[PDB]
């Protein structure tokens, strides 16, 4: 089945997934000139503030942690959003070097990771009925660099050792995923996809423009862990990013001036 290696990764996904040479197809690289500055974007509300972590999964692709999405407890609205949209799980894609890792590029650079939190529209009622609608989810995505530790962060990495093969799950409750914001809420935003199989196109970007700050041993943690299950032969997850994919007739706004 799919993954990120030369056998089974981004430029063969479209043979089972043909969807994957679509019309709005993500990641896509960021070009910053040609974004541009709408004024109809109302302010963006993240409401984090009774989120309910449960879990951590290593899904053999990445890790997710996991919310409790039965009420309105951790929601994201405003911006290019119409109505609320409930955080349900977020993860991260990162690369086996810092200078590669992260999904959507800027100008062509790559960042060494990329955070996304996973949100669904409330109108359908549940994640998976939203994931068949173009107004479905809606992704936040945070960029990672390579500097200082990110203190909100440590006990995501700190947990990772008991996950460290695909299927293995461990008990992630009362983390705090404020914890992993910027400072800025400035953002990019254009409609597309999942970035993973089935690469459905129910997505809205936004694309926050301020990287967090990692410590490279953070990042280094991430790395150890493993796409093969427990008793198989270890195949480091590092990579699991899929590259930037054709903008088509789609446009790219900026929440700022
Ligand atoms: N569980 N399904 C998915 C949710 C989010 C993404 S992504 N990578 O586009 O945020 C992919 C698959
Ligand atoms: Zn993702």
């Amino acid at each position: 089945h799919w993954g990120y290696g030369k056998h089974n990764g981004p430029e063969h996904w479209h043979k089972d997934f043909p969807i994957a040479k679509g019309e709005r197809q993500s990641p896509v690289d960021i070009d910053t000139h040609t974004a541009k500055y709408d004024p109809s974007l109302k302010p963006l509300s993240v409401s984090y503030d009774q989120a309910t972590s449960l879990r951590i999964l290593n899904n053999g692709h990445a890790f997710n942690v996991e919310f409790d999405d039965s009420q309105d407890k951790a929601v994201l609205k405003g911006g290019p959003l119409d109505g609320t949209y409930r955080l349900i799980q977020f993860h991260f894609h990162w690369g086996s070097l810092d200078g590669q890792g992260s999904e959507h590029t800027v100008d062509k650079k790559k960042y060494a990771a990329e955070l996304h939190l996973v949100h669904w529209n409330t109108k359908y009622g549940d994640c998976g009925k939203a994931v068949q609608q173009p107004d479905g989810l809606a992704v936040l995505g945070i960029f990672l660099k390579v500097g200082s530790a990110k203190p909100g962060l440590q006990k995501v990495v700190d947990v990772l050792d008991s996950i460290k093969t695909k299927g293995k799950s461990a008990d992630f409750t009362n983390f705090d995923p404020r914890g992993l914001l910027p400072e800025s809420l400035d953002y990019w935003t254009y409609p597309g996809s999942l970035t993973t199989p089935p690469l459905l196109e129910s997505v809205t970007w936004i694309v926050l423009k301020e990287p967090i700050s990692v410590s490279s041993e953070q990042v280094l943690k991430f790395r150890k862990l493993n796409f093969n299950g427990e008793g198989e032969p270890e195949e480091l997850m590092v990579d699991n990013w899929r590259p930037a994919q054709p903008l088509k007739n789609r446009q790219i706004k900026a929440s700022f001036k």
